[PDB]
């Protein structure tokens, strides 16, 4: 995973 915007995934969890 090669996301910078997967730091919101603390939003669904």
């Amino acid at each position: 995973e090669l996301l910078e915007l997967d730091k919101w995934a603390s939003l669904w969890n």
